[PDB]
């Protein structure tokens, strides 16, 4: 029924987002929960502000490589759960990046970065806190500091791309007024994208722009009730089984199947954000560099689709798992499970014709082609029941897509 | 029946290679298969000769990479179907390295780097050549320029480690005249390991020392008939779908698939080799760092049981995938599987008690205890029907091995 | 809270026969032909003429669901094609007193329920396509339908039960059910009302649940009501009798969908769709054998085991079950043992692990052959682990259950 | 090479029946119970003196052949156990003329399977139980088992082919197959020679294969004999009567693996143990008269169907069988199609699609019920789609097949 507000339209343009994870925990290495889960001493935890150089931070190297992966948008963590934060807070806590010998506001670096590569800056904010003992002592106070923060970040930057709340999860029961925290973002930036970890119960608000899901949502994903506002939805993919970096986590994704989540956001309807942890001093480590040029190679292909594409009904034939995407101008066959082609001997199992087929396709085709080379596909439709069938030809020797698409040109 | 002979068991106690392909269809980037499979007039593919600079090969680094992965030895591609040669052929050829702008023997150097990090290198040789006309012309003729190739190979270099030989399968039928080939190499170099990629029923010389196998072979390999020479097995792995370099071969597997397949060749009493593909220039591509980063801190936590373990008939419960290892002090349980345990409300999956069980075991034992950070797990015992059970504890958090390794120590 | 008595003994029923019976049988094309073939209504409710029920035998349905180990019956007494299977007393022409068969035959199958000590329950659908009430006055409908209830409660004694189903229909309407069970509570205040569809009604005492729940059900909230749960399987894609459905579950996936019934705390029906005239066709008869079997072997834990903290290890599927007196271990994907050369899979040492049994233990044995198992105990971590040994050659249990004596 | 006329004939048989009855039959613990419950053999063989065959019908057991659409019956002349189904006119003493049964039960079988136009087939056990000479006297044992299959060969008319069994006991050994099969030629020169378990021998005519063979048989080198193939399904775990193995696979299975001897090119046999007395168990009359509709929906392809270098699209199992004037979409995996809201799975359309027709087609039906599908082509690429439409409601045939009339 209702259709996104335009900003949230501009939202779901974005598609990709990189999510960055980068605070005191980045030190030590070992996830980013280091400090509640491994019950490390407070006092002890907390004097890592004093090795926070952030030596080797460069914001507009991050905002460079997040527009080569082909993200239209940055996520980055402004303050985690230990309650650190990289910006200067003005007066509001001395656990800030200025009183770290870095002296410098991250946040303004970030911004600016941003601005120039024309990519939305997002602000990720831990609504849970470890460091302030108003947390546990003085929840109302605890809300005021809060509320606090969030102002700091909408006061003093320019105009924000969007905010990522995350941690109303831990006390489900409280009232956290977030009448009054989303009024006051709504009020210093009414464009701002507000996300939300736990925007889910019917939303938790009204002025929740965006919920996150589960990145194996199977279906469609919920927009809100008919005649209520359109909220956008969002999925997470972190590379290993950390969010923060975690130099013994072996358990990395293969960057096949980060493609193949990439693709399945946009087939269910959803923005995917790409995490990497930064290094202690604020560098993107090497193994998230190689996911990045990866993903790249892939998104650099796949913009024609990537932004402007949607579900639509459009179904794919049994024992597949191909998918269609609509632009105005054309349709999109998203194809897996291909096989490389090799050449007499030389089978390498793409060399058979392969027919995949779609239900939902009621118009007259002109021209099927695959957008990594050219190649034009054979096909055959039945308008009546509304199939088409192609034969989507295996990969050239030397290259592998992992999902590939063809579009679709019609008459 | 037969047990190795002494080559043979210091192979298998190698554990671990780095296979290396680099040739002129690296700076292709589309497959090392590229100038038969792309179809390509051979003049105009040949004509990379003179662009091959190996400006960025460097031994030292090859080398010193393949030992801090944990590497005992690394397999060359010292000639490919291709047919250009590495080396100097000394007027055997024109297409090799003396005759491009590199004019440096690449063998040379490679030997002299694996020999200061204590590495056995292993010379590749395609025996399936699509340069000469003698392959196809004149057979007999072909034979003495292969032969004659080997022979450079073992006159000029000093002790080499082995001799891998890729491409007889192109002719099963032909005579090969391996006696001759492999009695050549025994006369020049006694001591190196032959292995082959068809050399199996029948073993097809018995020269032969090693014999490949699939990935996924799910049992202990075949070591010859009962009264004859025991041979070897290796198994081989590449990160993407590609031997050679292949820019966009996106169909990477995780590291994660790495690790198990690394302990999984072990499992069935194989060696294990890791390919990588150099760039044109000889250069690691980043990519391939990524995936030697991450297996180089799993050999280095397995170091203990990766070099010496060796299958043993001891097998787990229904529903597991983990398995045994035997050394003449110890064994070793590799468990698959695991999950991170969190703490009190933030629960990862690995916090239960987590039962599992062996059976083959009938000695009683004193102690076990994780690789990894040396907890001590508790255990049960039930000697009569040589029964384990082991609560196998996940890992702390901020790290995962994928396979956990535990010592047993007995009494 | 505290199970109801009559809600503790609902769930020591454990199994139950489902019953499909209606002028749809006589199609054996399924128990919804009549709407999804789009027939003609006037010409379907002519079944009504040759609705003789010449081999319906109450007691032989009796009998199979006491051979069968079942405790209740649960009869179509009014399907979604409307006829009713009882006398209406003047609510219907169109019941089985108006048909050639003359005979209330839910009054035969309360007597027939008596005699074997089985709980007679009834189905009623509250979805109807015989009644022009439903689509066109649908408050009316609601007083038909309450009416066509009150006859169950009011002419047959004590009623074991009522099965409803199909106000999923109407998701949105009101269907006064303060009313309805108000009126059962009347008349039959120790019945289990069953809804097919937070519960929708305090009156409600068990609720349904698709059979591949995977975790035990829910209860109701904390100071609420205790609802008891209950799954349903029929044997083939069909309720009603369908004579071109080849699509038979195996009989070892019934099997494993009683036990599994049983690990999530909730009950299980086995359907059978009787032919035009009433009798229980061969095929259904087959499986009644072979459940019946089964459930023999697994008297001493169907009916009062209970879940219980209790897990199996990694990569099994095995589970517990908890009387007052024992735990029972439930194993699955054994197999069958041979000997020597003739290797059948089941001959090696098979330790299968639980976690949460924390008391010593002094005997485990296997309830089909009585063979004793061995077992290692770690009573701090609460580990289990006995050596699941394999069928004996020439039998096969499917779900093969051990009793632990405790010490 | 091309297959022999009696080669020809048995691969248009299809479909047999497996029939498996011995002393075993009265324990029913499966046919290897001598051997696996380490029984003493004295009291074991003690069981002829309660060999009545009392139920023992071969009419019927013909007539139910028949019914089911198989074309040959393999009947257990003597299995493991050593114990003759037949008058051994002197070799052996154990013996069903030995027995109260005092009949000779082949001449009954053969004249069975006369009158209702099967072939019928004996099974030998070549690993015998009974007689010392099998361990003691090898080159002896060699003796009498052919002494017993020249009775067989001799004394009951023509006979559709010999089924041999128990060569794998002794992988190594010379089993003088040349004099044994050369016997058979002598006397019998038209029957199918099986062997279960490079062929062992010129004179073999069939091969038995593994049920799961997933890629059409292996038929022989070029130049030599063309050798059929067959596959086997028992309906539970054992051949013989197990009255405690209730680990019966599901009808579909059944089902689904009759189509699958065809698509690989292999005859398919479907067990069923008698019991004790010589009786088709109620079990097994399930499954077959289940088998028996799907059968006799398929007749058309059955039969006469051949593999055909045609495949399916990717992710589905649905292959395609030749006859000389059609061939035959075999169609897996398809829902029942509901009405409106109703939604049972079936109702979208659904493209299937095959690779290797090259002919223009002008119409398809499925065989159940002669619904015209619609399709399309590309006669370049050899690709067909058909939409494969679901059930209707009230059936479904686990394998659906599709009949093409070409132009
Ligand atoms: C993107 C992710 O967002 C939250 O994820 C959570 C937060 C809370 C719970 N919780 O309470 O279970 C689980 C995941 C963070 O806690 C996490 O570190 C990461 O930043
Ligand atoms: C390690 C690998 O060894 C061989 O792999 C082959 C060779 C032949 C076939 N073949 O004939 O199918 C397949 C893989 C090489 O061809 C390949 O380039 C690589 O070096
Ligand atoms: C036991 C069964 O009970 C209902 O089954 C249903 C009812 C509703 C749904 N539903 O709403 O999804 C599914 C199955 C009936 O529709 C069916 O005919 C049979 O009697
Ligand atoms: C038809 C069947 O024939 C054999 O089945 C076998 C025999 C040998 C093997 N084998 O050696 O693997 C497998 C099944 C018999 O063992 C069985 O009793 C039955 O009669």
């Amino acid at each position: 029924m209702t259709e996104p507000l335009p900003r949230i339209q501009h939202y779901e343009d974005l598609g990709l987002g990189l999510f960055i994870h980068w605070g005191l925990y980045s030190q030590m290495a070992v996830g980013e929960w280091t400090e509640l889960i491994h019950h490390r001493n407070q006092h002890d935890y907390e004097q890592l502000i004093k090795t926070f150089t952030a030596a080797q931070f460069d914001a507009k190297k991050i905002a460079h490589a997040a527009k080569a992966v082909g993200a239209k948008y940055i996520v980055l963590t402004t303050k985690h759960h230990e309650g650190f934060f990289l910006y200067d807070t003005k007066g509001l806590s001395d656990f800030d990046v200025m009183h770290a010998p870095a002296r410098r506001d991250l946040i303004a670096e970030f911004v600016a970065a941003c601005r120039e590569e024309d990519l939305l800056p997002f602000f990720y904010m831990a609504t849970y806190d470890w460091h302030t003992p108003l947390y546990d002592d003085d929840f109302p106070a605890y809300l005021t500091y809060l509320q606090k923060s969030v102002e700091v970040l909408c006061r003093n930057y320019g105009p924000v791309g969007g905010f990522w709340f995350d941690g109303n999860w831990n006390k489900k029961d409280a009232d956290w007024h977030l009448p009054e925290l989303y009024g006051m973002i709504r009020h210093y930036q009414p464009n701002a994208i507000i996300v939300s970890n736990t925007g889910l119960k019917q939303v938790s608000d009204p002025e929740i722009d965006v919920v996150t899901y589960e990145r194996r949502t199977p279906d469609e994903i919920y927009h809100g009730a008919p005649n209520e506002k359109y909220v956008a939805g969002e999925i997470s993919i972190t590379l290993n089984q950390h969010w923060g970096i975690a130099a013994n986590d072996l358990n990395y994704k293969s960057p096949a199947e980060m493609i193949e989540t990439v693709a399945h956001a946009r087939h269910i309807g959803a923005n995917i954000l790409v995490n990497i942890g930064l290094t202690g001093t604020g560098a993107i480590p090497a193994a998230a560099q190689t996911y990045m040029h990866l993903l790249g190679r892939w998104t650099a292909m796949a913009a024609p689709v990537l932004y402007k594409g949607r579900p639509v009904p459009v179904t794919s034939a049994h024992g597949t798992r191909d998918f269609v995407l609509h632009t105005s101008k054309h349709d999109f066959l998203c194809i897996l499970d291909l096989q490389v082609v090799g050449k007499d001997n030389v089978v390498l199992g793409g060399e058979g014709v392969n027919p995949r087929s779609f239900v939902g396709i009621g118009q007259p085709i002109q021209r099927i082609h695959w957008l990594d080379n050219d190649e034009v596909l054979s096909f055959t439709q039945d308008l009546d029941k509304k199939v088409l069938t192609v034969d989507a030809t295996g990969y050239p020797y030397g290259s592998d897509w992992v999902v590939r698409i063809a579009q679709i040109d019609y008459e």
